[PDB]
């Protein structure tokens, strides 16, 4: 009887403690779940998980092993593959998200086998048993990462079900697999990690390593990352990792406050009043709101499916404080157009940006986007590549008065937060 190896947002074999865990007992075959719950979304991310997949199984079949892959609801097929396998046990990585939890609980019903869950790696983990709002107290638990686990060498003999059906991701991918995403690391650590503080705030993004798409559905582990990070070494190195750490505090978060992903973190926001008004969230979402910068950005996301952190925080605080869109909606819709959208890490990026309780982010901190594409983006040449229908970041028939809509929230907001 051979183990199942479950694999859900792993898509990998290194650094795999399910993977492991059952080769040292015995001879594996390897399972995806195409399930609906998470398949039901925008054709880019159902192409970009697909590919993965598909990746995946050539990485079986590369190293002789077989990975099946079936359509439908997890407690119906995970049960379906134990039978048809006769396996004696399934083995995954713990999550501790709320589909999770209840996946995992009726998986666990329907098989007559044990399923067996093993922590998944991460810097730090989410279910410390203090909470933390602010990112800092949260940091100081870490001490460098653990070792990664090797992958296996080779994998053993098993017969191998399932199709991976095609999808048009209407849009240019990355290269799917952890073969590319272990490239791109070393590349990046090789090439951009010396200047990654002095460059991470850039608007195109591209002083960073553009691996949000592969740490989204764990084709590389967040363990690995800053394992390979710290032995580099030097000044990129020890913020690099503090971003990896941004991550994990966003499921740190969304684990000991789950009412988050209803409402503000900040009580004083739980009564702000957004303004619902078709018009205007079609002008933010279609970036045609006027304003250069976010029009570029909107339309980067659009066509490309990515965007960097510095257009993201603008792209998204500009809905927020500036159109008092409500959060829900946007926030929602934003993270249906990334590859990489990861609904903790979205919310957290939304309640950041937005003023509404991340890391005590204040309120009063309004980007004028101007001046943020003027610091950003030195000599044009991103807001040429997105949006040359402006001359510069003045903007030009904008949708609101900026000044009237700065002082707008502001004012709203002084009440609520801090009267
Ligand atoms: C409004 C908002 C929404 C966002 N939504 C998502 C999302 O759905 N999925 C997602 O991966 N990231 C999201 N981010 C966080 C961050 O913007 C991206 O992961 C980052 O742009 C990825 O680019 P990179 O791979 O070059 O990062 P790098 O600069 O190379 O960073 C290394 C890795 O650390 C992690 N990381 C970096 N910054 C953050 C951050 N601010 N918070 C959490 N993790 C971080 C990422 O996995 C990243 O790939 C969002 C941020 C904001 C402001
Ligand atoms: C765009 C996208 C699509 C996904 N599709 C998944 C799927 O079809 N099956 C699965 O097991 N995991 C899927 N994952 C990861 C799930 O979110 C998973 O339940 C999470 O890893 C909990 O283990 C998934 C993630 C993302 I982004
Ligand atoms: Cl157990
Ligand atoms: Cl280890």
């Amino acid at each position: 009887g051979p183990l199942l190896v479950w694999h859900r947002g792993d898509l990998r074999l290194h650094d795999h403690p399910a993977l492991l865990e059952a080769l040292a007992r015995g001879p594996v075959v390897g399972l995806v779940v195409l399930d609906p719950n998470n398949l039901k979304t925008t054709p880019r991310r159902r192409a970009w998980f697909l590919e993965n997949v598909r990746a995946l199984r050539e990485a079986y079949r590369a190293r002789g092993g077989a990975l099946w892959v079936l359509e439908g609801l997890p407690w119906e097929k995970v049960p379906e593959a134990a039978r048809r396998l006769k396996a004696k046990a399934v083995y995954a990585l713990t999550s501790h998200t709320p589909y999770g939890r209840y996946r995992d609980g009726r998986v666990r019903e329907a098989l007559p086998v044990p399923l067996h869950l093993l922590p998944a790696p991460h810097l730090l983990p989410p279910d410390l048993p203090r909470a933390y709002r602010v990112y800092t107290p949260f940091s100081r638990l870490y001490r460098g990462a653990a070792p990664p686990l090797p992958p296996p060498e080779a994998l053993p003999k098993g017969p191998e079900e399932g199709e991976i059906p095609r999808e048009d991701p209407g849009l240019p991918l990355p290269e799917p697999g952890e073969e590319a995403a272990l490239a791109g690391l070393r590349a990046f650590l090789e090439a951009k990690l010396p200047r990654y503080a002095e460059e991470r705030d850039r608007l195109d993004g591209e002083g960073g390593s553009r691996l949000s798409p592969y740490f989204a559905l764990g084709v590389l582990s967040p363990r690995l990352a800053a394992w390979e990070a710290e032995r580099r070494g030097g000044e990129g190195a020890r913020k690099w990792v503090a971003e990896l750490l941004w991550r994990d505090f966003s499921y740190h978060l969304l684990y000991h406050f789950p009412w988050m992903a209803e409402r503000p973190l900040d009580p004083r926001f739980q009564a702000f009043p957004w303004q619902e008004d078709e018009a205007l969230f079609q002008a933010w979402y279609e970036g045609k709101t006027g304003v250069p910068l976010v029009d570029a950005a909107m339309r980067e996301l659009h066509a490309t499916g990515f965007l960097s952190n510095r257009a993201r925080m603008n792209a998204a605080q500009f809905a927020v404080k500036h159109l008092l869109l409500p959060w829900k909606r946007c926030e929602e819709a934003f993270r249906h157009l990334l590859l990489d959208g990861d609904r903790a890490v979205n919310l957290q990026g939304w309640q950041w940006a937005g003023g509404l309780g991340v890391d005590a982010a204040p309120y009063f901190r309004v980007f004028n986007p101007v001046l943020q594409g003027e610091r950003h983006d030195p000599e044009g040449r991103w807001l040429k590549r997105w949006a040359p229908e402006y001359p510069s970041y003045a903007p030009k028939d904008p949708v609101v008065d900026l000044e009237e809509a700065r002082r707008r929230y502001l004012r709203l907001a002084r009440d609520l937060a801090r009267g």
